[PDB]
């Protein structure tokens, strides 16, 4: 996150924070609780992921350092793909992951609501976007959770900032004209919520920007309400 500050403990239960195993352990994308087995992310992460085994799920965590190899984590069951995903600035940048055991909820780890279709009326005052993402273009993960309160901004603005692609109604755009705050390297996966009526809505999926808070370059997320079908679908069991 770029341009934001320290979240206080507990402040994004929600928020989670995934791991790679391989080679080595660490920091790979954010995500969102949804469900007691599964965390909303984006299918972008998975580039060169092969089997869910090598992930890990951590959840309840401020600090990077409250990860030790004794720190228990949620196993990957299953890694679920949007079948029209082919790359995030094309849209579909939508992941689940199946847990193998279920989330405990409590203070520090609960589920984020899911926008309701009768919300896209609905103009988000009060959005925020999270992570342990680099806090500039060329740096590294960060160990404390950063945040930024950015406003998100119309369909058509965004298009005109991103005159090379196609922002469809199924993304959603975020950012300050002068730039200066916006999610980065290492957020992608990671939530963009927004309180609305004393409730938190997951509004977006971080997915991706040119270059990270730069000058008339919003943030590009994916339009989590537009995915709240497929979400059903895929988390039914059978």
């Amino acid at each position: 996150i770029v341009g934001g500050t320290a979240s206080v403990r507990g402040e994004w239960p929600w928020q989670v924070t995934l791991h790679t195993t391989s080679p080595t352990q660490r920091h790979l994308c954010g995500g969102s609780i949804i469900g007691n087995q599964w965390i909303l992310t984006a299918a972008h992460c998975f580039y060169g992921v092969e089997s869910p085994k090598i992930l890990r799920v951590y959840s309840g965590i401020l600090n990077q350092a409250e990860i030790a190899e004794d720190t228990s984590f949620f196993g990957v069951q299953e890694i679920i793909i949007h079948d029209q995903y082919k790359m995030a600035e094309s849209g579909y940048d939508i992941a689940l992951l199946k847990l193998e055991t279920t989330v405990n909820y409590a203070d520090s780890q609960r589920p984020i609501s899911l926008p309701s279709k009768g919300d896209r009326n609905v103009i988000y005052t009060d959005c925020w976007v999270t992570g342990w993402g680099y806090r500039k273009l060329r740096d590294k993960i960060q160990n404390t959770l950063q945040k930024a309160k950015i406003p998100l901004v119309t369909n058509e603005e965004c298009q005109k900032r991103y005159r090379g692609h196609k922002i469809t109604h199924k993304m959603i755009c975020a950012g300050y004209r002068e730039g200066g705050k916006d999610a980065c390297k290492g957020d992608s996966g990671g939530p963009l919520s927004c309180k609305h009526n004393e409730v938190w809505h997951l509004v977006g999926i971080t997915s991706w920007g040119e270059g990270c808070a730069q000058r008339e370059r919003p943030g590009v997320y994916t339009n989590v309400v537009e995915y709240v079908d497929w979400i059903l679908e895929k988390t039914q069991a059978v």
